[PDB]
């Protein structure tokens, strides 16, 4: 019939109810009487101090071990005096405190999203766990300030939180590669517990940038005399794209119908040189296009323009 209460965590020797009143008895006869407790299970977590006639604890309490998710942290057990033959059942609450905040499973997550990924999608935050239930249960998700995110708290009719991450505006690698956010999970109590985990956005490549020259229009002047292999012009095409998506092949537009060549467009490196001696040509104004392309088959296009100037007359 009895109700005590007892906060947690607390020490050995800490009164939980005066029992020796609400048996009918009195202080000292409680050693007397011969009543004691009957101890089956959690009733062992207590004991009966005889000289001021209460009910003490005896043992470390805790409601995270003991009860944790319930509501109501209850231990039920029976005392019995035995002289009287009487029984006697006692119901003690248990209060909850804050010595557990939210801590995640993880200290870090890596989230990989590519540049092409349209505003509106989502992607999946950790969550931290709350070993206390209540005001000192986990209250809320804090985002650091970025400019590219926004932190949704999703809830349906389950009950419970799921933090993910929503991108509103695009990503782009080829501006910032790497981005780092900060979750952190907080907790109402005196004061407000937290953690926190790290989000690190990793932006993958697309290929989006095609092959830019460095001049629409290329121009140079060269004696006709100059020795073959004499390092003309050194062609350069942009391509800010990751790896692969970023090599760059250069070479003439015409190189396949094209016989004996004048000049030698590098492939790799974009070296333009001189081929054969330009006086035997007797060409005085070549305008030759050339073309840059990576691997995803995008185009830039640019002109050179050789003026070569003649010497013996
Ligand atoms: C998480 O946030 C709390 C305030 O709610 C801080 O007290 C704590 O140190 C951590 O930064
Ligand atoms: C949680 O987040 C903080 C940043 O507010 C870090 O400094 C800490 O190491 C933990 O990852
Ligand atoms: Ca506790
Ligand atoms: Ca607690
Ligand atoms: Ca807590
Ligand atoms: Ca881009
Ligand atoms: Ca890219
Ligand atoms: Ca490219
Ligand atoms: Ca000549």
């Amino acid at each position: 019939q009895i109700r005590y209460s007892v906060p947690e965590e607390t020490d050995k020797g800490t009164v939980v109810g005066n029992i020796s009143k609400d048996l009918g008895l009195e202080p000292r006869e409680l050693a007397e009487r011969g009543v004691r407790i009957v101890s089956r299970g959690r009733s062992q977590l207590f004991s009966l101090n005889p000289r001021g006639g209460s009910l003490v604890t005896a043992g470390r309490i805790d409601r995270e071990e003991l009860c944790a998710q319930s509501t109501p942290c209850l231990v039920n057990i029976n005392i019995l005096v035995e002289e009287k033959g009487k029984l006697f059942g006692v119901e003690i609450e248990i209060t909850d405190i804050n010595d557990n905040n939210p801590k995640f499973h993880v200290g870090d997550l890596e989230v990989k999203i590519n540049e092409i990924a349209a505003p509106g999608a989502r992607y999946p935050l950790p969550e931290a766990v709350d070993p206390d239930v209540g005001i000192n249960s986990l209250q809320s998700y804090q985002l650091s300030p970025n400019r590219h995110f926004s932190l949704h708290l999703q809830t349906g009719d389950d009950g419970t939180i799921n933090p993910e991450l929503v991108l509103e505006r695009t990503l782009d690698r080829e501006e910032e590669p790497t981005h780092h956010l900060v979750l952190t999970a907080s907790d109402g109590g005196e004061p407000r517990r937290s953690s926190t985990a790290l989000i690190q956005i990793t932006v993958l490549d697309t290929n989006d940038n095609a092959p830019v020259f460095d001049q629409p229009v290329y121009r140079v002047k060269v004696l006709e005399n100059v020795a073959p292999g004499t390092l003309l012009l050194t062609v350069r095409a942009s391509d800010p794209d990751e790896g692969v998506n970023g090599k760059v092949t250069y070479k003439f537009r015409k190189i396949n119908e094209k016989q004996s060549l004048l000049f030698h467009l590098h492939e790799n490196t974009g070296e333009m040189t001189v081929a054969k001696n330009l006086d035997y040509e007797e060409c005085s104004l070549y305008e030759m296009e050339i073309q840059a392309e990576d691997v995803g088959a995008l185009l830039g296009r640019s002109k050179v323009i050789i003026m070569v100037e003649d010497v013996n007359d």
